[PDB]
């Protein structure tokens, strides 16, 4: 009605005296482990305190966090873990999770976090390893770190890639393809390929997530400023920079509240909390207000009925909409999510607009089609983490039965990607017509699906790049990027290039590779015709270090 009141039966909130705390995260954990394409939605919540006897084992659209002003004010003597026994030693499956603003002391030394896509790891303390493979050596495709800070080594074994930002680490073990590094203490040294090492000194701008916490006996919403340069931790002295919002200016959002009720609440000046759970909505979710926070807790989720588009931001400064799933609907929406409308020339650099941990899926829990997911028309804006993915397995999955022709589509000038996973669209998963735009961090792999040379015939391009520039863009620059096929369908398909872009001064690439999985189609080049082809069975990366 307004702001505030509870969270809803699927917030579970603890504190240190709370009954059985380990059987009860056990619990969730039995129900949400192997539940991939389900609709039951957690949030694990921990008020400021020190908790012994823990191994908090996370599965699917679970979140957990801790309520403290700072992280190392929520304190676990004990783990949070992330494992693959469900698929047997394989983390490749371990989506749409997340652990936030906690310290912890594990149990052996390490804390295992073994997970692939839409899993962040934000605000973290760990007073000890962070081993990024599950129990096993099995394979696995993360991954995302921000604004945390490891005591000891960080290891990857056999993660294919990673992305770190704005923290500090006692170590880094080892890359695979590709570990990306922006504004890391202790990050190694820029040495891509061998290892394939991309590391930058600061991240050009971040702004760190807002997050739900108690001040003293009153919930808020810390909401921080964004940094410049930003490098190293946003707490480690942690007395910083933002404002502290109280509850009691949120819709609350739950029940199966409505699409009308919950553009009245931004519009009567409320900001948006979205507690555990699936929303459809038959018309779209509306913010037009600068400075709107919209953020959702334990996966929440956003379904668009009759083809409509999820979200929709207007030409407003300041919005921060984050930790939200948009899953497309049987009908296809022209458009999933909306930055800023058509032709917006407005810039917006003081207070930029962010998506962090937005993600999409089209298909997999069943139908969904859309044509664009993402379209951003606002000029400076962060997109920092972002998962779409067109769904390559679970229900309602095929070459028409979820086609999704584009991924993201930027348009604004100076926009900023960060952590930048785009996977399985039917033509450019990424396209970029905007100046001035810059990523650091990209992830992608190309449809298993399409049936034949014929179906992806681009002009006179075989493939659509997973990475379009358009060829009148006169400034872009790319850090650490791959695009990886496996054509299962067809291998004997033929991907002309993962890159496309114009050879100009301005339009820059660093550590750019291709990959094919089990030589299962090819990659004639990298970038344009620059770059070898993939060849053999082996899964031996092609790289382009730098470019034009």
């Amino acid at each position: 009605v307004v702001g505030g009141g509870d969270l809803g039966p699927n917030v579970l909130v603890f504190d240190p005296s709370t009954p059985d705390i380990q059987g009860k995260v056990d619990e969730v954990f039995r129900k949400q482990e192997s539940n991939q394409f389900g609709t039951d939605r957690y949030a694990l919540m921990f008020k400021p305190g020190t908790y012994n006897d823990i191994n908090a084992q996370i599965g699917f659209y679970t979140s957990i966090a801790g309520l403290g002003l700072n992280p190392d004010d929520t304190t676990f003597n004990g783990d949070v873990t992330v494992d693959a026994g469900w698929f047997d030693g394989n983390a490749t499956q371990n989506f749409w999770r997340s652990a936030e603003n906690l310290a912890l002391n594990p149990v052996n030394g390490t804390n295992r976090w073994a997970v692939s896509q839409a899993a962040p790891f934000r605000r973290m303390h760990v007073k000890g390893g962070l081993n990024l493979a599950p129990d096993g050596y099995g394979w696995a495709s993360g991954g995302y770190i921000a604004d945390s800070k490891i005591d000891g080594e960080v290891g990857p074994y056999s993660q294919q890639q990673w992305y770190t930002r704005d923290s500090s680490v006692g170590g880094w073990g080892n890359g695979v393809w590709n570990m990306t590094f922006s504004g890391v203490e202790g990050a190694p040294a820029q040495s891509f390929p061998e290892p394939p090492y991309t590391t930058l000194e600061t991240t050009p701008v971040s702004r760190e997530k807002p997050f739900l916490y108690l001040d003293g006996d009153d919930y808020k919403v810390f909401v921080p400023a964004k940094r410049t340069n930003a490098r190293g931790t946003s707490w480690g002295n942690g007395t910083p920079e933002g404002e502290s919002l109280p509850l009691d200016q949120f819709y609350v959002v739950k029940p199966g509240a409505t699409a009308e009720t919950i553009n009245a609440a931004v519009d009567q000046g409320l900001h948006l909390l979205f507690t555990p759970g699936v929303y459809h909505v038959d018309q779209p979710i509306e913010i037009d207000r600068a400075n709107t926070v919209a953020l959702g807790l334990g996966l929440a989720t956003i379904i668009p009925d009759n083809g409509v588009t999820a979200l929709k931001v207007g030409d407003v400064d300041g919005v921060k909409v984050a930790g939200l799933l948009v899953d497309a609907g049987p009908v296809n929406s022209e458009t999933l999510v909306e930055v800023g409308s058509d032709g917006a020339s407005g810039d917006h650099a003081a207070n930029p607009t962010s998506l962090q941990d937005v993600f999409v899926r089209i298909g997999g829990a069943g139908p969904g089609k859309a044509t664009t997911s993402i379209v951003v028309n606002s000029n400076d804006t962060i997109i920092d983490h972002t998962w779409v993915w067109r769904a390559d397995h679970g229900e309602g999955v095929g070459w028409e039965t979820n086609r999704a022709d584009y991924g993201v589509h930027v348009k604004g000038d100076n926009v900023l990607a960060t952590g930048l996973f785009v996977e399985h669209f039917n033509k450019y998963d990424v396209q970029w017509s905007g100046e001035n735009g810059k990523t650091i961090f990209y992830q992608n792999a190309k449809a298993y699906d399409a049936p034949d040379q014929a179906a992806i015939q681009n002009g006179d391009i075989k493939g659509y790049a997973a990475y379009k520039v358009d060829d009148s863009v006169t400034t872009h620059e790319g850090w650490g990027m791959g695009s990886y096929c496996y054509f299962n369908v067809n291998p004997d398909i033929r991907q002309q290039h993962g890159f496309q872009a114009p050879v100009k001064p301005g339009v820059k690439f660093h550590d750019l590779l291709v990959v094919s999985l089990g030589g299962k189609g090819q990659y004639e080049h990298v970038i344009n015709d620059i770059g070898d082809p993939t060849s053999g069975d082996t899964t031996i990366p092609s790289q382009v270090v730098s470019f034009p």
